[PDB]
């Protein structure tokens, strides 16, 4: 009766009149105090009151509505409960009227909100603001503040931060902070036209410290390795290499300009996270992280790139050039053991077993930490072929020779593998591993089923009595009919009228429709669709191959004894502030497009 | 892509005509959603994300998101 | 102008059927052809006289090939002017009971609109979707 008159009256706001009028009888009406007013206006359901009904439907009169509602709650001195309130409901738990005016976009009344006591650091935990299947809801991150940033309100930030009382370094339910929310919100350049990355330089630069971008969500992860495990590359190119230039946050910048003279400069970058000497740091995640598959632009990044490139020409090349070697003289004399079956067993087969033995065990422990592993499974099942082999040959059976020459053609198609440590033959051999996935399995497919078909085809048209004679009748059984087709793609087949086919035309035409079929079709569709493939492949198979290397690298680090990976330890130490000293990295640069007195450096003397 | 798509389409509507009366109007894909005070018509929803452009929500349907 | 100057003649009738069954939506999607060639201001006067005339007479009737003008425009091959017919957002609160779209519930840059599936999702006859993909034509 008398509220619905009073959430009507605020939901179409048509009418001021009748809401003073409402309030007026309500007031007289409390006569009866304070909770008696708060349950008769504030809807016992869902515990929505009216102040949020009146904020969810904008129309012109609102703000005086608002101050209307304000002032009527202050003269009864409800004003405390009556903004602090919030749904009870399980989805919406937590919203408060602060987080309406902000969702809305309007700038005024969140004002007046925060003026008039409102809690700045309400956190909103529903089902609604912390989706799982994230179709629908929506994540912005529990506070307020995080609403405005994610909302893209860079006004009402300001006003958030500036206020006193709000506290930048919340943590949320889930465990982020701010810039944890701001991580996971940021998508691409070509759909938010990138206003995140200002965002999160506003809130740095407005709190100076390392404490937002140090700490840790549930999950163990400061906002940058956060960027790391998920794919976001804009705001990580962003946070990776971060120039500050005014004199006095410029201690919270990761990227420095050691001396600059003229053109030439040499930057100086941070590594702290970065290089790997941590346990999970930003490198690791960018290659190992299987969930992505944006990790191209991922390790083309400032401080990346040369990571990777300063270890291959430090360490990764011989590792990888000696493992070649000693993979082959392993399968040189794999082949002299399994041609020529005194000493020269003796000599050999111990080594075999051995360096079979190793690439057993290491590869089957790679392999019980699980398309890019796919030779893991192959050099593992060469040595266990080797292996089997040798133990049959040490029992008495006679089917030991089947394995070891399979493990022998085996590991000669295993050679494939080194040829990633070069880059003319790195992005062939990557291109032909998209040809093999995207085209040639469609081919083998769609061919097997033919020769399926044509086999028992002629099989039981040949199927009369040979008459004793197996010249007569050339197709037996249904294997002799498909190696006789697959003859005639080569060449061999004998392709004549044959006798003991009762059907001589029908036979002939059934035939020649199948090289029909093979050849000037579905033989030369796989041609013509190679060379679509080959046009996109050119453009990524570079960065593919970065990938593949860059994977080996870091294998070949974790493989290094503690004080001997210790020994290089990429990067120095450089002075940046008073009290920083840190592990840098140095990047020589020559730009002549824009030229600038420089004012901010590290030391005048360039060296 | 968009002519097996037309292929797929023509197969799936052929499904739809070879069942029965009852089974057909068993799924009967979309919702009964109340437009305005009369208007009562069958309605298909569709999630969807937007940054690009930002505005203050006034013509909707339900105040509370679900 | 003219258009206007007609329509808010008094005597003009705008639900006048022509000697083919045609009312003035069939009469603009006979015509409607592509954006690089009219450059679109057909579905300027469809929204134009759909918004000057409150009712779903218009977009209800059928011709003497008995079609209404969505499914006319599903036999035709105009795409550019069934887009627009077949999602239509009307702002103002007066009219927006003719839209076919409808935004149930947004919240920040999440929303989720309403489709309106009457003569489209096949429980009818002869419907938008049954036609635009079994026309060869």
């Amino acid at each position: 009766r008398l509220k619905k008159r009073i959430f009507a009256a605020v939901s179409e706001g048509c009418v001021e009149e009748l809401v003073e009028l409402l309030v007026e009888l309500q007031e007289l009406c409390r006569r009866r105090v304070p909770d008696f007013l708060m349950h008769k206006l504030t809807a016992s359901d869902t515990g929505k009151t009216c102040l949020m009904k009146a904020l969810l439907n904008i129309n012109p009169n609102t703000k005086e509505i608002v101050r209307i509602l304000l002032a009527f709650a202050e003269e009864n001195d409800i004003l405390g409960r009556f903004i602090n309130a919030e749904y009870t409901e399980e989805a919406y738990e937590g919203q408060t009227a602060l987080n309406i005016a902000i969702e809305r976009r309007q700038g005024d009344i969140a004002a007046l909100l925060i003026a008039a006591g409102a809690d700045v650091n309400a956190h909103a935990k529903g089902a609604f603001f912390n989706p799982k299947y994230q179709h629908e809801g929506f994540y912005f991150g529990e506070t307020p503040l995080a609403l405005a940033a994610c909302t893209n309100q860079p006004e009402i930030v300001q006003l958030l931060m500036e206020h006193e009382q709000t506290d930048i370094t919340s943590r949320d339910s889930r465990g982020n902070n701010i810039l944890h929310a701001l991580v996971t919100v940021a998508e691409d350049f070509k759909t938010q036209n990138d206003f995140v990355k200002r965002m999160y330089d506003m809130i740095l630069l407005r709190s100076g410290n390392w404490e937002l971008e140090t700490t840790r969500n549930n999950d163990g992860l400061t906002p940058l390795q956060l960027a790391a495990k998920m794919g976001k590359a804009e705001i990580l190119k962003y946070i990776l290499s971060r120039e500050i230039k005014e004199k006095r946050l410029r201690s919270l910048s990761r990227k420095f300009t050691d001396w600059a003279y003229g053109p030439v400069s040499s930057s100086l970058y941070d590594l702290t996270n970065v290089d790997t000497t941590t346990d999970n740091s930003v490198l690791e995640i960018t290659v190992y992280n299987t969930n992505i598959d944006n990790r191209h632009e991922m390790l083309t990044l400032e401080p990346l790139h040369t990571l990777l490139h300063m270890k291959w020409k430090k360490f990764a090349k011989h590792m990888f050039f000696l493992s070649f070697c000693f993979y082959f003289f392993y399968n040189i004399t794999l082949t002299l053991v399994s041609y020529y079956r005194g000493w020269l067993q003796l000599l050999g087969r111990m080594f075999v077993l051995i360096w079979a033995m190793c690439i057993s065990v290491k590869e089957g422990i790679a392999i019980f930490l699980l398309s890019d592993a796919w030779f893991h499974f192959v050099f593992f099942i060469q040595a266990v072929l080797v292996i089997l082999s040798v133990f049959l040959y040490l029992f008495a059976y006679k089917e030991y020779l089947a394995c070891l020459v399979l493990a022998m053609a085996l590991g000669w198609a295993n050679m494939l593998y080194y040829t990633r440590g070069f880059q003319s033959m790195g992005m062939y051999s990557v291109m032909i591993q998209k040809v093999i996935l995207h085209d040639v399995l469609k081919f083998l497919f769609v061919y097997i089923v033919f020769l399926l078909g044509f086999g028992v085809a002629l099989a039981s048209l040949i199927e009369k009595c040979p008459k004793d004679n197996k010249d007569c009748s050339s197709y037996g059984s249904f294997s002799d009919a498909v190696l006789e087709l697959f003859k005639l793609t080569i060449g061999l087949g004998d392709l004549n009228i044959q006798q003991n086919s009762k059907y001589p035309i029908l036979f002939l035409f059934l035939l020649i429709t199948y090289v029909i079929l093979t050849f000037v079709l579905l033989l030369n569709m796989l041609i013509a669709l190679m060379g679509e493939t080959v046009e996109n492949v050119s453009k990524e198979s570079e960065r593919i191959w970065r990938l593949q290397r860059a994977r080996t690298i870091l294998e070949f680090e974790k493989m290094l004894p503690e004080w001997l990976r210790s020994r290089f330890r990429m990067g120095e130490l450089c002075k940046v502030a008073e009290d920083d000293f840190r592990l840098c990295l140095r990047i020589n640069e020559v730009k002549w497009t824009e030229w600038k007195t420089h004012v901010s450096f590290l030391n005048e003397d360039p060296g």
